[PDB]
């Protein structure tokens, strides 16, 4: 249904892989990788 990615947040960074939080791009950007590496059975990147 009619539904989304509504975010709409200013405030931070919060990981998506996750569900953490951070104040400093940079540290949120260093922490988005941790969890590049491995991939779930099915779901592949392109
Ligand atoms: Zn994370």
């Amino acid at each position: 249904g009619s539904s989304g990615s509504s975010g709409h947040g200013e405030r931070g960074h919060r990981c998506s892989d996750c569900g953490k939080f951070f104040l400093q791009a940079s540290n949120f950007i260093q922490h988005r990788r941790i969890h590049t590496g491995e991939k779930p059975s099915g779901p592949s990147s392109g």
